[PDB]
């Protein structure tokens, strides 16, 4: 498991740009993650997206993700951060399904794939009661702020 | 049952302070509700409250726990306008172990009584099914300008 | 006197949650703090509590209250703090009126007593000297 | 008197740059208005100005002035939802920072409106000591 | 040619999630658009993303790119989407980043038209910082309402 | 040229109130200086001045050219960054605003020093865009420690 705190010291992302709450299971060797982010009414982006109608953006839950697989990607090599981040350099197949919305705890899963060189690939899925809500093999390439 | 949407239809709060964000259900009958507010750390209270110590302030507990108790009150009685329950006091209230992001505040209220359109609930919020807070809060219907 | 910095310097909150603009006076010998907080249509909370009726929340209110409580404790004991007193419960929490923009929030908290970690304070707080809320404070000294 | 919610009926301004807390007195007679802003540690602007050092930016006292000058404006040929666009100022000074906890007095005395441009003599205060003065010039618009 | 004002009557986006700060070119012959967002440090999202190394979220780039179709969408079909409509970003093939954009930089932003079978819009977009290639995806969103 | 990070060495000022996104030139010898900032919709005071009628607060645009002048000042000085120092704005004369700036716009800023007496500076600033005019004003500055 992995409280806020501990996040914090994998990712340097802050608010209103951190998008996970918690990290519930880091299985080490199978090179996957296991995460979730709340959705909650009071976040800042809701209000404009959109009025009367709130829906977690999907580049939200894509951001959410791929923050997922930056910490999967330092555990895996036993390490602690310097300013290190794996930066979202692009992604292949990416697809939604329902939409996140106000109430829903967004799981999060990453697993990682290859890595060439300073790239990485993760094969990301969220989902919200199981119900799968959001798929794709997201790229990062390890750099430092 | 009822989302965010319903959820505004009843209560006049806004962002940043609507703490509810879905009730799960509402027993009209028995007349009380049970619902819960999503603690992320993507809230805008986290930066101040503290930094490098993420922790739900209590009285936000509390003021979720009056929200909840809110609805139920203004589904007894289909109050829609906007005007709530003034939230007025608490004999007795208390805290246990603190809230924290990624937590799901699970908010329970149930109606006791009503004299001279003074409300009284008893109110607990819990975490994984350990109490956090529990509470009697009072409310006292008021027009929103008077 | 106590200006912003002084009070940032006792206690960790921070924006949007610190809640106690000015300490005005502190009786040592008599236990007890007053001090105030401004309140304003500018503040982050007033678009959502509420739109077209800004009414400060009651539970802001304690937060301030609690608040100033706390400098006091550790102006009780010469302590210049990570030490946070937690709002741990209450007791006969009372609100008279509600408090609106344009109002100075005035704040007093006395000493009643402390068992070990566990501290009670006797609150109050008052618009233009006329009793808005009252109640009994009580807060955990603890490592933050 | 005038709250808040009044205020909000003859400035068209919405957080966060609604700088006028309070009137307290509105001279229709005498064509002036006395008002107030109240500085709190809470205002969105202050971890910008300054992180360590909270002092409220001498331009938000200018339009604090200008939203006192505005709602006098509006009161006097009874206007309900234009704007009076701030098109400037010929003399103004700053004398002493305003803190968080102060509370700035706000003084606008209506001096004259020729072809639709509105003058105003403005004055600033903490504790009744000067803060800040100038002359603001409006123009009705929108 | 739209400013802020009439952007806002085809995008129901509102702050802070209005990435489309103007429309320099609508060639609805041509099928594509060209607009911009002015990126600045005076944004929320920058304090996050990240502390004294501000460079703007790869997802709002895509973010502005979908918002740059659907107004696209719209005058296309020579309609007033007067009415919560929107085109809801469902999915993208091959997406890429080729380098940061920074506050200064006026995101220029560009969608070609391309096909559509049934409700589902599909756009060839682009992102360009100084003329150079900044972003590049292929938007696809299933136009319905909230 | 500078970007935002050497910007933010010579400026204490931070969120929602640095206002130069970019400087562009720095001419010592004739001691002027081009900076300008990216109003985008995406600001927080644009809610607020005013709701459906966005509008970059002529006030801001002062504080603007203030901040710009302040960087004049240390370049022209050789002053080394985070000096704990302030240019304070204590003043100004002949203040006009000649049209309001919208989002999209590049608001553009220039300062021109005129002269100093011990502390207390005085700049010949103007504000444009699209290089018509919009504001101008001679502002008056107060060298002093943070």
């Amino acid at each position: 498991m992995m409280d806020i705190n501990e996040i914090r010291e994998y990712l340097p992302h802050r608010y209103p740009f951190l998008l996970v709450d918690r990290v519930v299971e880091l299985d080490i060797e199978g090179k996957r993650i296991r995460a979730y982010k709340n959705v909650s009414i009071n976040e800042p982006f809701f209000n404009g997206h959109f009025p009367e109608h709130p829906i977690m953006p999907g580049v939200l839950i894509i951001e959410a993700m791929a923050q997922a697989a930056g910490i999967l990607g330092f555990k895996m090599l036993d390490v602690k951060p310097a300013g290190t981040l794996y930066y979202f350099v692009g992604s292949d197949k990416l697809r939604f399904r329902q939409p996140v919305l106000p109430g829903d705890q967004l799981q999060l899963h990453a697993k990682f794939i290859s890595v060439k060189r300073s790239i990485w690939k993760f094969d990301c899925h969220a989902t919200v009661d199981d119900k799968p809500v959001c798929s794709a093999e997201i790229i990062c390439a390890e750099r430092k702020l």
